[PDB]
């Protein structure tokens, strides 16, 4: 049962959709791809559909879009972005050109809610959420690595869900390092920043670039120690660490002052400089600032993603042509 067609200009841009979406208003636009909000007249559900910008101009854009296709398929839990449908116009891969994905609309973004500060009660519930989804991706073995304000949706119901304002502000340190070898902790740190945004109602570390960045979290987190020092591999990182001047750590108590000591001892578990010891999703969710959310029976892991595609090197074409097929094998998501 193959689907009709209608096709429009929209921005500079030609969208053809299935009937089963009406009413296209565009919402947004980047170098990625733009969206239009979207009515499914199937399910009667306000959804965005999203149009993929070039997606086969080249190896690095053809495999950028099979990646997000396998992404996005995979992800089924309530604080995660998940698909609803996938389609192109093409009736073969010789013709396939356009990918569109289509997804829940949202009613805002995080920052649309940041700028204003929240209560305690609503910082536990949206932490929570993102932890909720963070423990979800990282059983998968899949990094964020991103996490900020603009990619977190929310609804008018407190509901988020982590999607798809500098990214550096929340960047962890070893990524700002360059370190090869960084933990899903990464996301931890992010959301750590992200948290005590939330208290504050201010961005905690708003370097203007990565050196500034570094001073900014130096401040807080105090210089290394002997202990993290010990494992740092790269020659020129431990002594760049070493040249910095010695900055104490701050107790934490005394800076999200006012702010709720169940908080401030999350944070302290989160903004640690050494990601060994940093405290993962699972085992945030069960800190207690989330006494009145957690419930371990409904904290779903993931099913295992396959993640060898990102060690090919194949063409285009061939890149194409794999997500052809899941463009084909996607079967939506049981109804509400
Ligand atoms: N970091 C972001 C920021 C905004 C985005 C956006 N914006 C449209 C409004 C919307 C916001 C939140 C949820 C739905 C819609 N749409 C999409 C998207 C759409 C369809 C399929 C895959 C991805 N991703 C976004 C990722
Ligand atoms: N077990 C670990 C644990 C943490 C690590 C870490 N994180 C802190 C980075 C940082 C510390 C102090 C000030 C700014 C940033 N970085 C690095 C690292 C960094 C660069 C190149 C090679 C390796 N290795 C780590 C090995």
């Amino acid at each position: 049962e193959r689907p009709t067609f209608y096709r429009q200009e929209l921005n500079k841009t030609i969208w053809e959709v299935p009937e089963r979406y009406q009413n296209l208003s565009p919402v947004g636009s980047g170098a990625y791809g733009s969206v239009c909000a979207a009515f499914d007249t199937k399910t009667g559900l306000r959804v965005a559909v999203k149009k993929l910008s070039r997606p086969f101009q080249s190896i690095i854009h053809a495999k950028r879009t099979y990646r997000e296709l396998r992404l996005l398929k995979h992800m089924k839990h309530e604080n995660v972005i998940g698909l609803l449908d996938v389609f192109t116009p093409a009736r073969s891969l010789e013709e396939f050109n356009d990918v569109y994905l289509v997804t829940h609309l949202m009613g805002a973004d995080l920052n649309n809610i940041v700028k204003q500060k929240l209560t305690d009660d609503h910082v536990q519930f949206l932490i929570y959420q993102i932890l909720r989804g963070l423990k979800y991706i990282h059983s998968a073995d899949i990094i964020h690595r991103d996490l900020k304000p603009s990619n977190l949706a929310v609804n008018e119901d407190c509901e988020l869900k982590i999607l798809d304002v500098a990214t550096r502000w929340y960047r962890a340190p070893e990524i700002m390092l360059n370190w090869m070898h960084y933990n899903q902790t990464v996301d931890i740190w992010s959301v750590g920043c992200i948290m005590a945004e939330l208290l504050t109602g201010r961005t905690l570390f708003p370097g203007t670039d990565h050196i500034d960045q570094l001073k900014l979290i130096l401040r807080l987190v105090g210089t290394p120690g002997a202990e993290l020092l010990k494992k740092i591999s790269s020659e020129s990182a431990r002594n760049y660490i070493q040249s910095l001047t010695q900055m104490p750590k701050m107790n934490f108590a005394n800076v999200f002052i006012g702010a709720n000591p169940l908080a401030v001892d999350l944070l302290e578990k989160m903004l640690v400089l050494d990601s060994d010891k940093r405290i993962t999703a699972a085992q945030a969710l069960a800190h207690a600032y989330f006494a009145q959310y957690h419930d371990p029976d409904d904290e779903p892991v993931a099913d295992p993603y396959d993640q060898s595609f990102e060690s090919r090197d194949l063409l285009i074409d061939e890149w194409k042509s794999l997500t052809y097929d899941e463009v084909i094998s996607f079967v939506p998501p049981p109804l509400d």
